[PDB]
């Protein structure tokens, strides 16, 4: 659509500054600046820009409503353009970090950036780590003189800080915690008592929902300058609940969407994740189902792995998807109803977005 | 000394507040509450602390000349030490991913973190992302009223950035420039061409000297509120100058010093490193030597390794150490000579910020 076309120019802007900026003060030769332009695209692009165009959907929600300048205008959506993008770049480092320390082989339909020949894990640590940096120098070159650095900055940092202490949940969420012990090798929990609802939610609530919905949604507040038109606690209630339906999503796919069509290759039982499946397996399953998913979890053998998908078909988990994804639409509608009181405009993009979320395949 | 027992009674104070705010707003449990705090004091402590002792030494100079009441006294000394702290745990953070792009097995006399049993690659590339996360939780919190907030957070990005930079120049040193490829496996040089001076300044001006000396030195500015006083222009490039020698030091160590004694085992003729012993045996080998030289770099044979180093012996490299040691001692003297004509309190903090680098023996 544009929109996504004109959200992608403004990619185009931030990368060439980034790269002039590497020639003109970092000393970088020829060669090095294409590699971390190849970089960029292959970690920034090709997703659906989800996070970053929810950021453009807020502040445009605002500009219908509010008087301004036409240059004002064309500020206020470029600043969202850019704000959008530290997401996004934020988002493909965490996601590189995350390929590697999931084992993973294919993301958005091509090999993980360190399974890139060239790449390799040695290099990719790094390239994610640079990729977050970015995120500050668009942030100190572009909103230098804006009223909204300083709030920004602050959230940036605290979702960024939840993310990685969710990351560190997500990944050792199939060891026993009395366990845990960086002396002694982590062996596998053997009871699963850890793999409940509740701490599901909280992994996921971590891991996933501050940078997913609760920073798009707050930064296209900042860039409007509305945050203090709406009711903070809503925005959070809300972000963290689509949040964890759209990791819930996540979830489902890893096991049950071709990797044709969902442009990855799925892990989550290999890996013996805390995931959806396999909790809400463990809440309905009998005696002797639980004593087969335990035989068969978290090994990479593919007999293993067809026996915990068939577990999962057999159980019926479809009806229990049902069921979850009726109470979050509840949740949800009753939130954005809750929201309209003092922010109509912004109800109507907190729609969207779950609409949007909702309905992907992705 | 205290000075540093001071120094690490902050480090307490910092920990505790971190740890508590997991478990009051990041609901942790007891036993990942444990696994942060060993790996919090396993990355950040039992060093020689240089870089926050640094903020420290800088700060107490100032306090000695300038009047201030006896309670902003203890505020300047205890904002020298978190300062002093962020740059321990952005170091912490660079050594745990350091370790395991360069293949280490030894960090401070114990295992490098992601050798630990019960951490991994796959925990440890996550646990050295929280360690720069706590960075920014520290400045947020111990800092939000101070003047200097917004300055400093501005420098630790850029100073951050500049070192993910450098890292980026020293794991690719041993490609030629013009067949890097995320497509295709980087093969190692054979003609060793950018082995240079130039090229060895490059890498190590922005993976070291950042955050090593000029971090520092300008923190120590910064909690003093007295950047306006010197001429930053000579406070970088006494920084640059000093972390340059730093560095040298250290290359020379990795091949020279016993392991016993600094506390890591070696890696970079192995890992075939642009190390200032490689690029200065390159600058006065004769055609056989450099013809050897190739025959046995960068393999982790160590029947290779050690011709490396017989060569490195034979060619007399410490004629070479004493010459560019010389010629540092008259630019380091020179650049502190030039500080004295605004800042005789700031000139005797890098004298001896200079005289402590100098004579360690790591
Ligand atoms: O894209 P993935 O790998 O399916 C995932 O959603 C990626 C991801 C990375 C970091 C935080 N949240 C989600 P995961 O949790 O690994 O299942
Ligand atoms: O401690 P090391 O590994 O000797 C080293 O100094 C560590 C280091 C890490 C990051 C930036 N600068 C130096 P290196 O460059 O790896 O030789
Ligand atoms: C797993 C994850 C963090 C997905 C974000 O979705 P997106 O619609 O913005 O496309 P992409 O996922 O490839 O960014
Ligand atoms: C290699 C490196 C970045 C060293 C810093 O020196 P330090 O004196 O402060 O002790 P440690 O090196 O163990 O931090
Ligand atoms: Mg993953
Ligand atoms: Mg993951
Ligand atoms: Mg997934
Ligand atoms: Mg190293
Ligand atoms: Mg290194
Ligand atoms: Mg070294």
């Amino acid at each position: 659509m544009a929109s996504m076309e004109r959200f992608l120019s403004v990619y185009d802007e931030v990368q060439a500054f980034l790269l002039d900026q590497l020639q003109s003060k970092y000393e970088i030769d020829p060669n090095r600046a294409r590699y971390l332009r190849i970089m960029m695209d292959t970690t920034c692009l090709g997703g659906k820009y989800f996070r970053g165009m929810t950021v453009v959907n807020v502040a445009e929600g605002f500009l219908a409503v509010t008087q301004h300048d036409e240059a004002t205008k064309e500020r206020i959506l470029h600043d969202a353009c850019v704000g959008g993008w530290m997401i996004e770049f934020l988002q493909a480092h965490y996601l590189v970090e995350d390929d590697i320390m999931d084992g993973s082989v294919m993301r958005r339909g091509k090999p993980c950036w360190y399974r890139f020949p060239g790449v390799t894990t040695q290099c990719a640590i790094n390239d994610g780590i640079i990729l977050k940096s970015w995120t500050q120098i668009m942030a100190w070159h572009y909103f230098a003189d804006r009223p909204f650095l300083k709030d920004l900055l602050c959230l940036f940092q605290k979702v960024d800080y939840a993310t990685a202490v969710g990351q560190m949940y997500d990944v050792t969420s199939m060891c026993d915690s009395n366990k845990l012990d960086p002396e002694v090798a982590q062996p596998m929990t053997t009871d699963f008592a850890e793999f409940t609802p509740a701490i599901y939610k909280r992994i996921v609530k971590y891991k996933t929902t501050f940078y997913t919905y609760l920073l798009p949604l707050v930064m296209g507040l900042f860039v409007s300058e509305a945050a203090a038109s709406v009711e903070m606690n809503l925005v959070e209630r809300v972000a963290h609940l689509i949040g964890e339906y759209f990791q819930v999503q996540d979830d489902v796919m890893d096991c049950f969407t071709p990797p044709e069509q969902l442009g990855k290759v799925g892990t989550d039982i290999e890996d013996a994740k805390c995931s959806w499946l396999a909790v809400t397996f463990l809440g309905k399953a009998n005696a002797a189902q639980v004593a087969e998913f335990k035989a068969n979890y978290g090994d990479k053998d593919p007999a293993k792995v067809a026996v915990v998908k068939r577990l999962y078909s057999e159980a019926n988990l479809q009806a229990d998807f049902a069921a979850y994804e009726a109470e979050v639409v509840r949740e949800v509608e009753s939130l954005i109803e809750q929201l309209k009181v003092k922010s109509p405009t912004f109800a109507e993009s907190v729609a969207v977005v779950w609409e949007k979320t909702h309905k992907r395949k992705k």
